[PDB]
């Protein structure tokens, strides 16, 4: 240890039997940029049992928040699902990640495309002042299999526009687009199918991707990333990085083990 900060679990909310969210304290010395991730976990036998976790809380918040998977035989999330108020976790002290504004060229639009727990880095980004100073529109798209998997669906639409520090920017600039595949819902299908059929652009009121105006952030499943990366690169969009900004950056929501 001592490369970690000890934080106390303050709140827990389970969404389904596979998806929960818990908030913790935040160390005064802990500083991070929106879209980054850290190594988060538990102290087991005096050794760090951690996995990669996007930071889902805003930088303006006095605390940290994590949007987590619950896997039955998973080394971390089998113990982590049984967290309670007062429990201790460890968080690494060196943030890292590709989902940075500076890896993207200046633009008029920012498309945050996520499936499942890939919403988590964008929960930090949409609750940041600077994204709304740099992009005219922020379109958040969240793809899930079931309606119950739409974590934070009421906080984004009902409570986030009411924010006394960020609300008017959310009302005017944030577009939220939830889609569900395997249950009846107002929107249906994969987000990749929605980009193909052109329905994504019909539903949000904005024109198709073009190399001048649209910048994109992708965080989701391996199938969704490779598929959408082919969509974007065959259209002429290039992948940015710290040393060479571009139009889209990508981050793995998980890796199949
Ligand atoms: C950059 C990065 C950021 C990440 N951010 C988050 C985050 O914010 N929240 C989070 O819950 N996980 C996140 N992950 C995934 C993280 O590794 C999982 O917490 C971890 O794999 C599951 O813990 P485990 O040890 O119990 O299971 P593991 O032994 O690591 O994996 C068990 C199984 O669960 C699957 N799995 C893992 N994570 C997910 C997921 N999110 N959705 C669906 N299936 C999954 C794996 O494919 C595997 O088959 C991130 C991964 C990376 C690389």
């Amino acid at each position: 240890s001592s490369n970690f900060n000890q934080e106390t679990v303050t709140d827990i909310h389970h969404w389904t039997d596979t998806l929960f969210s818990f908030r913790t304290t935040r160390d005064p010395g802990f500083r991070f940029q929106s879209g980054q991730f850290i190594m988060m976990g538990l102290e087991v036998n005096g050794k760090p049992l951690t996995r990669a976790y996007s930071i889902a809380s805003s930088l303006y918040e006095d605390g940290l928040e994590f949007f987590s998977i619950k896997v039955p035989n998973g080394p971390l999330t089998s113990k982590l699902q049984h967290l309670k108020k007062g429990d201790q976790i460890i968080v690494s002290k060196k943030p890292v990640g590709t989902l940075l504004y500076d890896n993207l060229k200046p633009g008029k639009h920012l498309w945050l495309l996520s499936t499942g727990t890939g919403l988590a880095p964008f929960l930090s980004i949409i609750r940041d002042l600077e994204v709304y100073e740099r992009f005219e529109k922020v379109i958040l798209v969240h793809g899930v299999r079931q309606v119950a998997e739409l974590a934070y669906t009421d906080f984004i639409s009902n409570e986030l526009p009411q924010d006394e520090f960020l609300g008017e920017m959310v009302k005017n600039q944030l577009i939220y687009y939830p889609t569900v595949t395997r249950e009846p819902y107002k929107t249906r299908g994969r987000l990749t199918d929605l980009i193909r059929s052109g329905q994504l652009f019909k539903d949000v009121g904005l024109p198709e991707f073009n190399h001048e105006d649209d910048r994109m952030m992708l965080c989701g499943s391996p199938e969704m990333l490779a598929e959408t990366k082919q969509i974007l690169e065959e259209r002429g969009f290039t992948e940015g990085s710290q040393s060479e900004p571009g139009e889209f950056v990508i981050e793995k929501a998980f890796v199949e083990k």
